[PDB]
């Protein structure tokens, strides 16, 4: 592909560098951030937060994060661009759709959402001419057919573009196999989509036979440990009872069973939350207060000291993301 | 106190003239507008069917309409200015919330949702400066524990600012009077509250009896029908199978039953809409290709071919609205 559209415009393959693939500037709802920027303080506010922390994963080492808020989820492209060119870091940002689509959305057929997301990718977000470079996708428990209908029209902009997928899955109910089974059915190759939250479960069989069949496997939650938390239900059900070790260790499980080339490593962080509990940001803040730094500061000393070989940390954060992200008709 | 909020700035209540109380420029959803403009041919396209139309009403006597497109409904504060400047027809502007609250709003406590609905009214719709001068607000026919916060808040934005309330209703299930509880039940005076939809219902004393109450009753989706178009179940289903003269009787019949003063006329039109099937617009200007002037020129001659007084309609078309819409502070 050569070229990578980011929201300062396209970048060479060589400059995209260490990489998040599955972080959010901010997680929101459509509309949300325009209509009531004081629910987070302030615009101004949130923007000042978020170049601090891209700035401190740039110096922990990060040198792009693909955003992959959807439409539905409230992203502003406009904030991107601001936050990406204070914090000199790059950013991909994302068409797709997540959990919560609108009326106007569930209305649609796969035509028309494949119509949506190729407009993104193509012609651009808004009247921004920023173009998305990667499609997010998500499905939760057992695939309706409106979750069909998403990705099909995520595989079909994808076969149009060579601009990846990027999944949100429910480890537990085995999403990533009923979505490969779409995916599969379109004529996408595996090598085109992440199958993402695959650090919610600790089947490795699940994830291996996956990787198996060619699919990135996203370990993307690492941070999202709340293991302290049990007085918050909501934490709780939200981020889980498995410590952020245990989380990383699927890392090194899939290096040892030969599927470095396979993995991809993230946060899913962000700088300001609407679309759960009032505050739930500082909730998330006291858990992991290095944000976007964990992965680079945390979790690869940490595979360091388990013996993974610097040279496979490097292929994980660099390489694979470069090759995954790189828009591809082949193979 | 004598002058309304509009999206050109105040104006005093002796300008607001012949009003539609229940119209729409586009029905939409938050965001949609502006990332997918195409689905509507342009939001050029849209701006031009919009002035044209709203200067079609304004021919035929329609000074002001009340928009109530939600944050929800996709609300565009600036399509909006920019076609009652062209149209040279005063535009009210809503806040509120719909029946399609994403995530984000669902996740609202009731003072959340108040301090929402009072910053649209006090301060400003997104960063416009353009205040809100309706509270627009909507319910199903069985009430969740959703729809009740949004009502409540809706009130007290009501109590704290004068601006009236109008709702959506299943007026099929009597849906006014559960909702005239919990508005009482803030100590909203019912003179400060317009039961939408009614025309929906035949039920005469459920119509009466809210009137005597002191609501205003919506007859406001008058030229809605799907009669010969039996064949179109999406058109069925939204539409009805009730005539518009049906629906027009029960103007007169309100006025018989000696509630002239309660009663705001509208068509509840649009130019554009997402969220419903794909081209719904057409169907509904096959239906209705006068528009928003269906009520001047359609509606109003055949309440008068049935007897109606000429000074009964100019008070329902001019007084009633000007008496709902001044903003009014206390009991
Ligand atoms: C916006 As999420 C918690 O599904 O990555
Ligand atoms: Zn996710
Ligand atoms: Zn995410
Ligand atoms: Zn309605
Ligand atoms: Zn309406």
């Amino acid at each position: 592909g050569d070229r990578i559209n980011t929201v300062r415009g396209p970048i060479a393959i060589s400059e995209v560098g260490f990489t998040l693939t599955h972080e959010h500037i901010c997680g929101s709802s459509a509309g949300f951030l325009r209509a009531w920027p004081e629910f987070f303080g302030s615009r101004e506010a949130l923007v000042e937060k978020a170049v601090r922390g891209l700035r401190r994963a740039r110096a922990a080492g990060v040198r792009t994060i693909v955003d992959v808020t959807t439409f539905d989820l409230g992203r502003d492209v406009r904030l991107l661009a601001e936050v990406s060119r204070a914090a000199d870091v790059h950013i991909v940002a994302a068409t797709g759709m997540w959990l919560d689509p609108s009326l106007t959305i569930r209305m649609r057929s796969v035509v028309e959402l494949t119509q949506f997301f190729l407009r993104e990718i193509q012609y651009g977000i808004e009247d921004t001419g920023i173009r998305a470079g990667i499609i997010k996708v998500a499905t939760t428990g057992k695939m309706t057919p409106f979750h069909e209908l998403v990705l099909r029209a995520a595989a079909r902009a994808s076969l149009a573009t060579g601009v990846p997928v990027i999944t949100h899955t429910e480890g537990s109910q085995r999403g990533g196999e009923q979505q490969a089974a779409i995916f599969e059915s379109e004529g996408l190759s595996p090598s085109r989509v992440c199958i993402g939250h695959s650090d919610e479960t600790d089947d490795l069989s699940y994830l291996t036979a996956l990787a198996a069949r060619g699919y990135l496997i996203g370990l993307d939650r690492i941070p999202h440990s709340a293991i302290g938390l049990e007085d918050n239900a909501s934490a709780t059900a939200l981020m889980g009872s498995r410590s952020w070790q245990t989380r990383a260790l699927l890392i090194k499980a899939l290096i040892d069973q030969g599927y470095k080339k396979q993995i991809l490593v993230s946060n899913d962080w962000l700088f300001g939350i609407s679309c759960y509990v009032t505050n739930f940001m500082d909730v998330m803040d006291s858990v992991n207060p290095d944000g976007m730094a964990f992965i680079p500061l945390r979790v690869i000393p940490f595979l360091r000291e388990k013996g993974t070989p610097q040279e496979t940390l490097a292929g994980i954060t660099v390489t694979n993301p470069a090759r995954f992200l790189s828009p591809t008709l082949r193979a």
